[PDB]
């Protein structure tokens, strides 16, 4: 009933998204599979510029890739359409913008909003992004629990272009109060709005780029395990709040055995493991499931990488396949 | 050349013990081991009292124990001498001690200090800790690269009583400048300061106790692959600079495999693990190094939390071992 390919197949061939996640529970191999099918992406479509980006502070994008990654998109060797990048937590208008922001919001209840640097970080990257001209960007990200990096701005957006509304009307005196306070005149705190609005404005414009099903999806990783599933329907329910699509899941380190596998380890962890891919399939019965099978090595280097993506687009036959 | 005790029984018969950490990447069983290790102590020590807490916004204790545990100690079925917590991320003392903090602060450069939420958060904990009369806390923290909580609260409590002897002196009118800016009298300032200093003292003391290697260790938790070696040199690392003890690594999903196991998969796998497990070895020649043996099942309720903590302090006997 409505088969879905169990594969990133159909993702990899959709040329509209510009935004792909990966995220799941801890160790489930966000890294490893987020790196793996930014190399598949950029491999099938060698006259296009990708971008992969660590949101993990536990950076692991060049370990797993066995390369020196830094600060600004760095191109990955053998891949030169492949550029690799780690973005860490949190010019001089950002300071004066701020200042603006936390003196006016205390005029107000509920008046000290965060997410300021998260903006003007935000800012910077769809600067390296449009300039050089990435047809998708790739985000690794930081395990389930940890706050979901940028997804949040279009509240942080509201809150701040309302401030400018207010401002510019001198709403309850709110104008009066804040030229007092800082000793700026009307046309300084004019100006920082006016100088800043069209900033805001390309924030406000990609945000809404995360929630259209055409531009963003959002991939899971789990591991077939009882706590690993729990962060993954929290993971599900966060994203449907934040209106932001999730139709695809990888299990990962699913094992090639059966009954008849002479290993008692590895038969009776395939015994535990297919419980709860069965609980995945029933309970994401519209999704793409990807089953990423055990290796025999960590996932390090990009021979391992490449092995790795083939297993996302052509689905693993196991001993217990039907 | 000093045969380190590969468990943690030395540990486990410290009972100067006040404060106990597990830690380390994304996945390797900071939850199972901390959850384990605090059964362990609390059926070996019936007589006392402990508190497990989970600083993981992805709380996964009540799944690992098979109990809900919620927000206040809740006491764990079958081991009444044991108590698991949540504890989420940041009286109305609080909200006016804070504006006089943030307004005094911006008198002076880099005045803008954050973690007052993280004080108030530590002690509302104190409160509960000394109260319950726990000998020992037990933390299952947050994976490697998400900020530790509590440890970073000394240089806050510095921050807050330099700012309390300025206003206390007028150094350079900063109170004048408060009084003016908030219209607070003196008393008032004196007052808010007065009343919460016994609260900064009290943090002040029990930071310390963090950095006493006889009231506080700090276990680390790996599995034998490249990227989780990287999380454990960083960790390790952030601890010396924090002056914290960390002498203990449990190396979790050890395979019980070498050349002459049939089962491919653990062969290989044992191969890699070696490898890792000898640079831990090395690298390490001082920590007790816990071999913690990849099991049959997750490890899900009290009876496989018990069977876990039996190889923290008596040591698995490998095909592989010497
Ligand atoms: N299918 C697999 N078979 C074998 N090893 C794997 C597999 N997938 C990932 N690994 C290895 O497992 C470890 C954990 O994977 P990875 O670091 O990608 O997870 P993560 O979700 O990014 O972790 P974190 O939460 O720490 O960011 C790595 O050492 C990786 O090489
Ligand atoms: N030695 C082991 N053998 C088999 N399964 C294990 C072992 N240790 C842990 N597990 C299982 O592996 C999974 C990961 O462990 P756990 O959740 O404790 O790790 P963690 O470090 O707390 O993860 P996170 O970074 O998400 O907090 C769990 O499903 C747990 O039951
Ligand atoms: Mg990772
Ligand atoms: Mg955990
Ligand atoms: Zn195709
Ligand atoms: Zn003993
Ligand atoms: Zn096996």
């Amino acid at each position: 009933a409505t088969y879905m390919l169990p594969s990133l197949h159909d993702i990899l061939d959709q040329h509209t998204y510009k935004w792909i996640f990966f995220g799941g529970k801890g160790g489930v191999g966000k890294t490893t599979t987020s790196s793996s099918f930014s190399v598949l992406m950029a491999e099938t479509r060698p006259n296009e510029k990708f971008l992969l980006l660590s949101t993990n502070p536990a950076h692991n994008i060049s370990d797993a890739f066995d390369q020196k990654f830094g600060k600004a998109p760095t191109q990955v060797s053998g891949i030169p359409n492949l550029y690799a990048m780690e973005v860490d937590a949190s010019g001089d208008m950002f300071g004066g913008l701020n200042d603006l922001i936390t003196c006016a919001s205390s005029f107000i209840k509920d008046g000290t909003f965060p997410g300021m640097d998260e903006m003007w970080s935000f800012i910077n990257l769809i600067k390296l992004i449009d300039t050089n001209e990435y047809s998708t960007v790739i985000f690794d990200t930081a395990p389930t629990g940890h706050t979901l990096r940028f997804l949040e701005l279009p509240e942080t957006v509201n809150k701040v272009l309302e401030i400018f509304t207010r401002l510019k009307d001198n709403m309850g005196g709110m104008l009066s109060m804040v030229m007092q306070t800082m000793g700026l005149s009307q046309n300084d705190i004019f100006g920082l709005i006016d100088k800043t609005y069209p900033k805001i404005d390309v924030v406000k414009r990609i945000s809404a780029e995360f929630r259209d099903p055409s531009l963003c999806t959002f991939v899971g990783v789990c591991i077939p395990e009882f706590l690993s599933l729990y962060e993954t329907e929290r993971l599900v329910q966060r994203l449907a709040v934040l209106d932001m699509d999730c139709h695809a899941i990888v299990i990962n380190f699913v094992l090639d055995a059966n009954a008849a596998t002479p290993c008692s380890m590895c038969r009776s962890r395939a015994r535990m493991q297919n419980k709860y891919i069965d609980q995945i399939n029933e309970l994401y019965d519209d999704f793409n499931i990807v089953l990423s099978p055990l290796r025999h090595d960590e996932v390090r280097g990009i021979a391992n990488l490449r092995d790795y993506a083939e297993t996302l687009i052509k689905p693993y036959r196991f001993c217990w396949s039907a």
